[PDB]
């Protein structure tokens, strides 16, 4: 007797049986040709689980197999928080080639306990119109499934065949209104979501994406070429592990898109045209002077190690991106997929190509500074090398930001806007030293070390509850030191020094009060905002000093100052829309849903890139032009401030 | 009829049966109390597999279960290279708590083919004296198993219970003489080597180590505290995937050690005593002069960004080490485990603490240079800031090498000996400029950029077959440029310039010939050897120039030069023993078996650290002392070379 064979009718949805001690139940269901493409779920439940609360390990084992696919159920399934005494798994359906020939569904029940167990078997079939949904007609590139129910007892599965449907690139988006944790699972059609193929695998081809409100997966050309067929599953997650008592019903809307390679010619051309016409301010003055007109002692003492942090970070990020599998790239990278336009394997090509303004303006800065060089009695001190450094850091900002947008994740060094802080500090150094000497680029050494150290410190303490107090202390110390240096350099000449100190203290204290007690300022924005505000304040102080020392600001310099102020404000408005936070769960990071503002290509972050580049350009032009009224004044009669 | 039940005797080892089309075989074996702790293997074989060469997917499915554990067999199992029609898996044995009560072993056979299949079942029991071997008596800390057979049909498994055996720290070593690929697998005793627990796991607690000649796993205190029980398996690997036709027999010897926390007081004290007594050369001269005896203008223009590459690499490595699981740390890190002494979670504490000589000597360099400062008419030009830079890079070398030995892997930047190259270049700069001016530390900028770029370039092209030609081209270009600079600076004064150029060309060409056509020079050593050799050649040239210009080298400086030459040679001899190569397989990297040379604590690499630090110290002292015969000579009458 130990082995008991039962015959189960197809109509049966629920089976209740008692497993006598040391006995095995074998249940058979015959499958005809009506079971083709029928995705079946079999679940097992232990009746009266309270009696087995003192037993460790597996209390019931169930095996399910239809001949083509199989899995094992081990009850209870244990989770970090809970223990479930009911669980089930999906069986890959039989195909038309499988079919008086018939197929069998076999269920085996075993236990290690020397006591009778009551148990329940649930055989549920999924909606065969959510399976095989992914079939595209001629001229059809998008399909939508709206208001689909998701339950712990009824998951959702799709079959995708790219070879048969003529698909080279595929995108999938899920939308939900509730905050119920779910999972999006993808495997190649010949892989199992439950088992390992062999015991040495170390192959990562399975995607597991926890989500609440939004999930995105992109099948690139390379991945489709490798595998050609995929299965997609959605499950209710029993434990809110990657997101933050069940019986929830969760509604999900799907969006499936076939994609082709796209050359975003119109948006790129419009961006280049918009970025180019600002450069016409360089033509009438800087270039015309060039038209009208030891190097090794500065080439080997120029600080070139300032480029090392960005270049090493770029090498590290490229190494991390290239060795990752296709499946892991959708798990580890976080984009704003509502405004992400792909190009090849790159998920957000807009966020990368919109950094070209920094590259264009940095090279222009370098070339113009080198050419404009060339006298020692009249005018302010020239600033060739530090302007070259400002251009170099513009180029470094373009490289660092483009590298960041390949795969935005939580790493040791964020590196999306530190070069902007360096640029602001360098402009402050320029205006601080231009009337005493030729400004040196070793203040770049000190500034870069400070900026990178602050970036790392903010990153390391972000999870804690006192990181902003550390930032406020460092901010206070830096501003106090700068005020002390101003005092010592100029002396306590009432009008000049005292108002500078008071205004800088008030502005920085207002900022400190703001980001300490607002919570609308994210950690990734505080340092950049502080550097920009301090740079603008110092430039305004320099201009007011020029005015009240009875000097004249040229109308060209007033125009450039106004344009710089406007561009900085617009860039800051678009920067405020960032909303990036690595302290929340992956599902919360995936819930970002801001669409592209312009031409379906440009979003808030893309515009922040372009307008930050413009603000940098206009500020550079303003500081280049502001002291052009003193070109014939003698260096000994030039006022000092 | 479709379900057929068979009763199988315990004596049966082989079963041959025909699976008629659309039929299911259920085989039962009753288990008495004699099956306690009996690790059982069940394998399935498809007879005449040639008939199913045109069929895709799974042709036979087998489920095995003893009530407590279960698995699934799907035939054929496919591998990157081969397809196996015979495969089996291990079943976790029944325990004493499981036991007229009896247990059952159940085997189910199914197929999707509408044709009869012949198949064979093999039920093999493993050696129950290799299972439960890990039981330690009182006063016993090591156990050894010698000459154990490993076959594709008979794997090896061990059960480890740390709670019952009173184990806080455990080490396992495997030795083999043949090059047959195998796998070492470890899981917590409540985890499966075959299945995922739930479908959202992303938990890495399973170790898979490919090996040929040696494998090591270390159970730290933290891991044992989390899990308390583990199962260890060895398998023949069907495909030589992580290593480089079967029926091989592979012999393996095991070594199991209980470990306790150790304070290596005697070796550390001896190392500190050995490192300290060299410093007595500083006492009679440099410190006695201090006893007998703008800063902000150099503090803000000092290049501090030179510390950024090492500090950022250290932050990245610490982030990578801390977020890794216990299981992954044994998979991703490669030590010389024959000479690795643990401390806490650190696998090789000797390789980390032996870098303290660099830290001790760099701080001494900095302090002595700062204090010895302080005149402008007599003697050679003083070198305070560049000596401070040399000390700073000594400290950076200690940090970088200690960080490297936490987890030696194949990363973008190796960073075990670039700071040594920087130190050699800085000494060359010191001797190049000391008789013309005070040497500047911006040559550090150019030198550091070059060194880091060369390191990255060697790393990126290591897999290719022409990396050494790229290195040779860069070497030729650098040496030619240096010779040209020497010519231009000194002029073609026959005796001085021509012999310098000829000797440097000959030495560097000999080196280039060597590492191009020897293959005993590894990629990771070429640049370091070149920098050391060029530094020594330039110091010898400087000394010979002093001698042939009728100047005198003090006996103290001759002693320091001799000690520097001896220490560099000893350090190079120990450096030659490195044998690190990231182009080979992981098994080949794990086959390293060099034991500790001294006190069971110091190996070749540990001695390379100490003697490289000594060589640096002696070279620094020599260049500090060599021009002490010119202290009263006037700067205008000092010879130039
Ligand atoms: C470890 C964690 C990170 C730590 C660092 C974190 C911060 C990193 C940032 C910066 C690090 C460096 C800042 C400067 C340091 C003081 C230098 C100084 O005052 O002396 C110089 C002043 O020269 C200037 O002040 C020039 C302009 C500097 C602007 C750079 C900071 C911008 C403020 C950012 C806003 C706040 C930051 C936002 C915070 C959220 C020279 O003085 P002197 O006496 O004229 O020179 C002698 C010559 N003389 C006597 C003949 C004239
Ligand atoms: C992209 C891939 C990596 C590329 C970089 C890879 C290499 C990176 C390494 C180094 C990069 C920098 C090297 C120096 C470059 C030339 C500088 C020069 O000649 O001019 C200076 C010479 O001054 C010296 O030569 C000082 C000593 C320099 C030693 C540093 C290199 C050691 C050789 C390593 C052995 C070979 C390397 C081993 C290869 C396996 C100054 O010249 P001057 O004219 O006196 O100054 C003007 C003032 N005066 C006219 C008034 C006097
Ligand atoms: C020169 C200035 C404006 C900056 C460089 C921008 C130009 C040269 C870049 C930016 C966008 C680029 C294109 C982006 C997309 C396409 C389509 C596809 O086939 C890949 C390459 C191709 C054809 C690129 C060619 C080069 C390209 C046009
Ligand atoms: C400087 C300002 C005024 C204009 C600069 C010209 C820019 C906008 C031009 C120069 C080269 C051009 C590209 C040349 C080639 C490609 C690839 C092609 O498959 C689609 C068009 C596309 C993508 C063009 C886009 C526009 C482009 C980038
Ligand atoms: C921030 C940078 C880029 C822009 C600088 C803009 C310059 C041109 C602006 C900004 C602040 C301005 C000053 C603000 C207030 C006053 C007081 C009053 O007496 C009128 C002139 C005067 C003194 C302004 C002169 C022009 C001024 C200095
Ligand atoms: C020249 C710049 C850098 C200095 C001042 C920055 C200004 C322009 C920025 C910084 C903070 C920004 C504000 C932050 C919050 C709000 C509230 C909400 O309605 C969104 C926009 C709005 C109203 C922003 C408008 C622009 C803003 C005021
Ligand atoms: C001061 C100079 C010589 C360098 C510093 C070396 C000394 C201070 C270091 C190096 C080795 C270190 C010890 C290494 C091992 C032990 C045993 C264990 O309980 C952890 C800490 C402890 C107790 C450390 C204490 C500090 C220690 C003794
Ligand atoms: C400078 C030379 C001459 C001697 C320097 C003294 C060194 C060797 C001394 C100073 C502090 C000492 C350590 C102090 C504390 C510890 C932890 C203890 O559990 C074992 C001994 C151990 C690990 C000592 C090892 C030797 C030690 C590192
Ligand atoms: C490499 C550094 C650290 C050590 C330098 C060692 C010095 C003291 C050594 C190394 C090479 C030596 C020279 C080698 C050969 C000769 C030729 C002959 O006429 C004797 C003296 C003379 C000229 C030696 C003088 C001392 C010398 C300059
Ligand atoms: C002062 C230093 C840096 C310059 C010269 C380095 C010398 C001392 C080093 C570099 C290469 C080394 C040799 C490399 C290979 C061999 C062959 C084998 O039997 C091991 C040791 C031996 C014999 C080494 C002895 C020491 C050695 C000759
Ligand atoms: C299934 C489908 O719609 N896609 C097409 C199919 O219609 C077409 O006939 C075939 C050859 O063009 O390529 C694919
Ligand atoms: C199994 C074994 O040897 N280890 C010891 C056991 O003997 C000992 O009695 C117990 C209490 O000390 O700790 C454990
Ligand atoms: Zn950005
Ligand atoms: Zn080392």
């Amino acid at each position: 007797s130990s082995v008991l064979v039962f015959e189960i009718s197809s109509k049966m949805k629920m089976i209740e049986k008692k497993l006598e001690a040391n006995t095995v139940h074998v249940l058979r269901l015959e499958l005809d040709q009506s079971f083709i493409l029928d995705l079946t779920k079999v679940a097992a439940e232990i009746v009266d689980s309270s009696k087995y609360s003192k037993e460790d390990g597996v209390i019931l084992e169930v095996t399910v197999s239809n001949g083509r696919d199989s899995f094992l159920l081990k009850l209870p399934t244990v989770y970090p928080n809970l223990k479930l005494y009911t669980d089930g798994k999906l069986l890959n359906p039989l195909v038309e080639q499988d079919f008086h020939f018939h197929q069998n569904l076999i269920v085996t029940v075993q236990s290690r306990l020397n006591a009778d167990i009551d148990y329940r078997l649930h055989v549920t079939h999924l909606d065969r119109a959510q399976y095989d949904f992914l079939k595209f007609k001629t001229g059809q590139t998008t399909k939508t499934l709206s208001n689909q129910k998701l339950t712990f007892v009824k998951p959702i599965g799709f079959f995708l065949n790219c070879s048969e449907q003529n698909i080279s690139q595929f995108h999938v988006t899920l939308y939900s209104e509730d905050d119920i944790c779910a999972n999006l699972i993808t495997v190649p059609a010949n892989e199992s979501i439950y088992d390992r193929s062999v015991i040495s695998d170390k192959t990562h081809n399975r995607r597991v994406l926890s989500f609440t409100k939004r999930a995105d997966i992109f099948f690139t050309e390379t991945e489709i070429s490798m595998f050609k067929s995929f299965r997609i599953f959605v499950f209710i997650a029993p434990d809110d592990s990657g997101c933050s008592s069940f019986n929830e019903k969760k509604k999900i809307s799907f969006e499936f898109k076939k994609l082709e390679n796209q050359s975003y010619a119109v948006p790129t051309a419009l961006m280049m045209i918009f970025l180019t016409t600002p450069c016409l301010l360089f033509l009438p003055i800087v270039i015309n002077i060039i038209k009208n007109s030891s190097l090794h002692g500065q080439m080997l003492q120029y600080p070139v190690a300032i480029i090392l942090p960005v270049l090493m970070h770029t090498a590290i990020e490229f190494h991390k991106w290239t060795t990752s599998t296709m499946a892991n790239r959708d798990e580890m990278c976080f984009h704003n997929h509502a405004c992400a336009r792909p190009l090849g394997e790159l998920r957000a090509w807009n966020n990368i190509i919109t950094n070209i303004g920094y590259t264009l303006y940095g090279a222009i800065f370098i070339v113009l500074s080198i050419c404009r060089r060339g006298s020692h009695v009249f005018g302010t001190y020239e600033c060739t090398l530090l302007d070259v450094t400002i251009g170099v850091f513009m180029v470094l900002q373009s490289i660092a930001s483009a590298t960041y947008h390949i795969c935005p994740s939580d790493v040791a060094f964020q590196f999306d806007t530190p070069c902007i802080q360096v640029i602001c500090g360098l402009l402050m150094v320029r205006q601080w030293f231009v009337r005493h000497e030729s400004p040196s680029p070793a203040y770049t050494n000190i500034l870069l070390v400070g900026v990178v150290s602050l970036n790392f410190l903010i990153s390391a303490f972000s999870k804690t509850s006192y990181v902003r107090f550390i930032i406020a202390v460092i901010h206070v110390i830096v501003v106090g030191s700068i005020c002390l240096a101003k005092e010592r350099s100029l002396g306590s000449e009432k009008l000049k020094t005292r108002f500078f100190i008071m205004a800088f203290s008030m502005g920085n204290f207002a900022a400190i009060v703001m980001y300490l007690t607002l919570s609308a300022f994210h950690l990734n924005q505080i340092a950049t905002y502080c550097f920009i505000i301090n740079c603008i304040m110092y430039l305004m102080y320099y201009g007011c000093m020029k005015v009240l020392h009875s000097e004249r600001i040229t109308s060209k310099a007033k125009l450039c100052g106004a344009l710089s102020l406007l561009a900085w404000a617009v860039a800051g408005f678009f920067f405020f829309q960032d909303d990036t936070d690595w302290t929340r769960s992956a599902a919360a990071s995936r819930a970002l849903n801001k669409p592209c503002l312009l031409l379906g290509f440009f979003g808030s972050h893309d515009l922040w890139h372009i307008f930050g580049a413009l603000a940098g350009l206009f500020t550079f032009i303003f500081v280049s032009f502001v002291d052009d009224d003193l070109i014939n004044t003698r260096k000994t009669s030039i006022n000092i401030f």
